[PDB]
């Protein structure tokens, strides 16, 4: 399945798209990209869209 990262940062904005077997590798995926760029902000998630917004 296709999931969506829209980065909304301060200084930097964003769109990354990955390929994941299931939800819940996407979310870890996501966890793990917010902890190694120390990605500070508000979450949503569009199950319809296959979308995550993160806003600094
Ligand atoms: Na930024
Ligand atoms: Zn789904």
């Amino acid at each position: 399945m296709q999931f969506k990262l829209i980065l909304n940062g301060k200084t930097l904005k964003g769109v990354i798209t990955i390929e994941a077997v299931d939800h819940a590798e996407a979310e870890k995926f996501f966890k793990q990209y917010a902890n190694d760029n120390g990605v500070d902000g508000e979450w949503t998630y569009d199950e319809a869209t296959h979308t995550f917004t993160v806003t600094e």
